[PDB]
């Protein structure tokens, strides 16, 4: 497997797995990494929905940042300042639960710019992204104010770009030759959307969550990579949740996109490559889902799991698995020398500072050796 | 290793690893599981701070629920209704970021009771736990309102019990023979606390985060299990973070508890068993940290990592590793599922419902075969 | 998933994964564990071919013990004295390379009985099992003779039971109500066989390796569990190995059982449950292999990977994954307490014993503490 | 951690983990990878002893190839023809049990040259490496003869270079600027040796197994990297193996190098970097072992575990962990075409070949589609 090796002292070229941080991205290439493929139910094997997209022009984007996905994003060896633009398909915990971990952890990892978040409105103010993010920053006010004593506060801002959820395939983002468009989903209540990213002749579709709809098959047509939800079978719903037969039937017809519906949709879209996600991807679940899709779609298909990677080029759409560090650390990139604001008041009182324990004796041995 | 096997068709007794869901808890026993042992930066090897404590009287408590920890909590095969009481040392993201995943995922997993959260006040209303959780629920208003429409919303409430962070070893919880006391920490700004859990002649101390302070050595004295922050070394801060020598010195003398200070503290405490946590536990960091602790503390010691487990009995405190499923699922408990008493409004518009795709033909084959 | 929990202090019953050592085996039950499922190319995800069979009468068998499989067998928490009977399908390294790891490691562990090995003859003496094991013990003569100075020699023996590879469905083992039958395979050259284990109304078939043959479909009919080789697709052979189209075609037609041929064979066998193995079980290979099988076979089907487990009961054949310790240890069982044979010569010469380094002062501190 | 990133579309330089196949090797550099660090009992966390050494001149060597280690070696993305020179410290199963996997697997992975094996004699013919390997090839005669039928048998040759185990620090290999010397060990019986590899001003010492001896401290002096056996403690032999206090004592004095002895030895050697190996490296074993070393040795130290890597340069010896594929595949390098010009007889009889099942119909659909 992989490219042929030419030198004992050289590299293995065109490697059969993707080692994040090890590959230069070509000017006419896209890398997409599944940083979470799961559900609102937690599991180490699958974080909740998250996608990292890297373009050959140097721009990078996150599409969804569900609970648990930051451990996968942090394994990519990408400096924090390169991942400041986030797009949310909807305001479920499994699609933005880890925004707070990017916000706080990225600020500790030396991010010098504010985060920038694009997400949908709702039917009223308190159902949309601007309200959600305002209240998320209030929720973590203790952490904001205590960090801002010691670290310049500018990177702790989150600038929200709210867009109209109702718009049919309209632009929500345009910069540097990169466009994102949105169109609606049918999921739980008004607000959720799908995105299409367009850049340099490519189109990548991030379906988010939806029951089958008339918008995705039209607006996604001809995508280089098209992602859509694909549910566990009704039989598996009965096995794994002890659901009554008629509810397990409804889950796959009314609430979610069945494997067979996913296949009809992708047969309509005719992407270069389709991606099913948002199912538990296990030895006893994945084959009947794949069979369901294959009833109606014969084209190239990935059954997503965490750390699956797609390389999109003019000639190919290649699936690999990423092999990345579980013992991850932040990596440094370019940044400003951002100086703490001396004008900000201490968040300690003297009552707390008066409690310090004298540890001079126990630290003297290492302190002497380290200072010399 | 482990207990001696006596039968080919029997079990392996007193097993050398802990399989969660496989062991009964005796009435004079405590199990503590580290579900997160890391830092504000994410990595699959170590979730952020989180502890599950199981008492022989059937009561279970979570102390801290940092980002990434719910994937470890869900691996324990514990019904969601047994995990409704949560204690927060402080409002850092690495100590309660996954409360939202417990709230929404626990509800998906069949919790029927509200969550109950105990956490500190701050120096002002907006720096305290009540404000924090109130605004976390506003931040997730779209998810709450869309989940709630046709069910009893009861499991989606969070009842907060805020206590004065300044109180010196005062009772913040007293129920069914169990007490928790808090006392202050010195960490980032006013508000953080440590807990002591007392039950059935046992005392378990959850230090949270602190620079060395006069309170923990007094109020933790004689604990069966004493958990405290223990930082990476100044040499490691220079190696891993490229900190200047002076700042790397300060980190272990002013901001955090050095390994040497941790040893001093645990020599003062004389616990049955000490636990160091809140460092990256890697092959090139753990040994220099352990050495620093052993300068001043000779007693029983655990260098925590994720899914480490302590069994506390009258005669021993035993450290094991848990071996748990990465491909986790929720488990059902005694279900007390209550019908809604009240109509709520749909969060759909006809504009969105008008978008449903006809997928009848694609689903006809599985639908017919499944209905028979 | 799994059975309903009824107590906070109790167990999770009928668990959705198999924790080895945690479940009693019923008197009318079989457990089969795949301890290796791969190929002669090594990989941590898949040890070479190996199966552990546990019957409700207390008998346990290994069927094949390919390179890399002992790490999986050791993870089961089965005492060495319970796993002394080994059946080999054929003498490829990927079916008995880890016989030496079983031999040496169990001897150090406290195994007190010799290993017993059943395997096929070949077309001449040097192509059969008796010859193979005779020469393997001579190959490891250094390790045999040295270990036999300090550990009783009895468990260091290997007793071989060589059976005629040409026999059609003849008994090769019959003891305590368990029968093994063999029949021929078509694989590389003469000698390889398949096995059927019959006990207490159950039939388990271990196919070993073969191109499609007239014997398996007749002699395997109505097995409770039927295991057969199932190959990667010709398109996969071209992607992964850069084989030209003509050689890639011949691999699935002449040398190995294609997924489509597996499906035909299992359609003829009508087992309660079929197991496909001996292919690399990866995100970009597994789906098309399952697809191939489903062209011709619609019954219950497992796509094997390491540590998959089947429970065979009168009512069901259930697939689960095992969740088992990577940091494995031997578990003690019933064993004799045998002195070393003091009549055997030391294998040290005085030339070597003259080189001992005086380390008394370096070891005196711990030696004293440990003395008391 | 790691080098500073300079470009969004570039690499992360000087990475904090080693991704095998991703780094060029400099002409004044060595890489050593621990491909096995464990014991004669198996566990997925630790293969038995094995080391891969890569020199900046393009030469590569394997030192020991214990059971389980080939899954690690195959994860390095090294072509099989670059790994044909193997050095054995001794003929324990935990040091050469996977030679047969390298022989068979490396042949299916495309090796075109014979293996070349250097190993010690013993005190008589049947206790030496030449005897051992000749008998190993007989043991696997069925696999050899069936593989060889239509192909050049050249890669299936093993050329043995047996050296006198008694020699004190004499040359056993000298080619292309690389020298290996051997000297004796005191381990189980006569035969075991240690190696020193010298190249380009570097010295790397592979201790193999030994009780403390007068040879290693003299001949390993000033090594860049010195590897030596470092045993589990006597208290651990009692806890983990249920050994009586008197035997637990003897194991760390008579039979093995204690952690304290290891520290004495490395204090004598004064290497640039010491490596302790051959202990189970677990959360409850590693710290007491490390403490025992530090009684006597203060210098740079690694506590080996599998896939630990050292980069030896003029300015540093750097420890990292390797992050490599579990789902490993062979990689191609620069190859022969080979061509046999001696005949070999078929190993099939017509009795076996007449057993072929007709599967034409079941294979017709895929076969037609494919040929187009
Ligand atoms: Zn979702
Ligand atoms: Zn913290
Ligand atoms: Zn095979
Ligand atoms: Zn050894």
């Amino acid at each position: 497997a992989g490219g042929k090796v030419t030198s004992s002292t050289g590299i293995a070229p065109k490697r059969y797995v993707y080692y994040p941080g090890s590959e230069e991205l070509g000017p006419d290439e896209i890398r997409v990494i599944a940083c979470g493929t799961g559900m609102p139910t937690a599991r180490r094997a699958q974080a909740a929905a998250a996608w990292v997209v890297e373009l050959g022009n140097g721009d990078k984007f996150i599409v969804d940042i569900g609970s648990g996905s930051m451990a996968n994003i942090q394994s990519l060896m990408i400096p924090a300042n390169y991942l400041t633009k986030i797009f949310l398909t909807h305001l479920a915990t499994d699609h933005w639960g880890d925004l707070v971990s990017m916000w706080a952890g990225g600020w500790t990892a030396g991010r010098t710019d504010p985060l920038e978040v694009w997400g949908p409105s709702g039917s009223r103010e308190d159902m949309g992204t601007k309200y959600a993010v305002e209240h998320m920053l209030k929720a973590y006010n203790w952490d904001y104010m205590t960090r801002a004593v010691t670290i310049n506060p500018r990177p702790g801002d989150i600038n929200v770009h709210e867009f109209d959820y109702r718009a049919l395939n309209e632009v929500v983002y345009q910069e540097n030759g990169v466009t994102f468009r949105s169109w609606p989903c049918i999921h739980a209540g008004d607000g959720p959307v799908s995105f299409a990213l367009e850049w340099n002749g490519y189109k990548v579709v991030f379906g988010g969550d939806t029951a089958p709809n008339i918008w995705y098959p039209e607006y996604a047509k001809g995508a280089d990579l098209a992602i859509h939800e694909c549910w566990m079978t009704s039989d598996q719903m009965m096995t794994k949740y002890n659901q009554p037969a008629q509810l397990a039937l409804r889950i796959n017809l009314d609430f979610h996109t069945s494997a067979q519906s996913f296949g009809q949709i992708m047969n309509m879209v005719q992407p270069r490559h389709a991606v099913a996600y948002h199912f538990f991807n296990d030895d006893d679940t994945r084959y009947d889902i794949y069979t369901g899709v294959r009833e109606n779609y014969a084209g190239p298909l990935s059954m997503a799991t965490d750390m699956m990677v797609w390389n999109i080029t003019r000639d190919a759409v290649t699936e690999r698995m990423a092999v990345s560090p579980d013992h991850a650390w932040d990596v440094a990139g370019p940044s400003e020398d951002l100086a703490p604001d001396r004008n900000r008041a201490s968040e300690y009182t003297q009552y707390i500072l008066d409690g310090r324990l004298n540890v001079d004796e126990a630290n003297a041995h290492w302190k002497q050796e380290f200072m010399g």
